[PDB]
DNA sequence: CCCGGTGCCGAGGCCGCTCTTTTGGACGAAGACAGCACAAGCACCGCAAAAACGCACGAACGCGCAGACCCCCGCGAAAAAACCGC
């Protein structure tokens, strides 16, 4: 795993703490997290590489990140 | 077969009416006219502009180097809470 585990520990017990106050979490709750998350962007990396390449660029700009992500479908 | 007499049909008379042609001879000059405005389309010439390609150049990013920073690695301690049982 490319991100840390406390760095990343602390921004999802932030992120929690909207929904419910003080919730503790589990073993293998915060590694699935970062597993899932980490194979998610690259996943987004994937297609923002192709998008970038599509426009005859070697860069990634936001715009192909936009753009992957309204043909992905998401919100 | 004969008498009294009347009302019905015939070819023609005649009356009021409607239709037709005509309106002297010759000469001169001037002036104003003698289908049109309107209509869609063919075959054609033209300018304004698009999506894309080709060229030039300037700056903002990559590359390279010496420096400062804190993420990362390694260590040891404590015990919450996960996994198991009845």
């Amino acid at each position: 795993l490319l991100i840390r585990k406390l760095p990343f520990q602390r921004l999802v017990r932030e992120i929690a703490q909207d929904f419910k106050t003080d919730l503790r979490f589990q073993s293998a709750a915060i590694g699935a997290l970062q597993e899932a998350s980490e194979a998610y962007l690259v996943g987004l990396f994937e297609d923002t590489n192709l998008c970038a390449i599509h426009a005859k660029r070697v860069t990634i700009m936001p715009k192909d990140i936009q753009l992957a992500r309204r043909i992905r479908g998401e919100r």
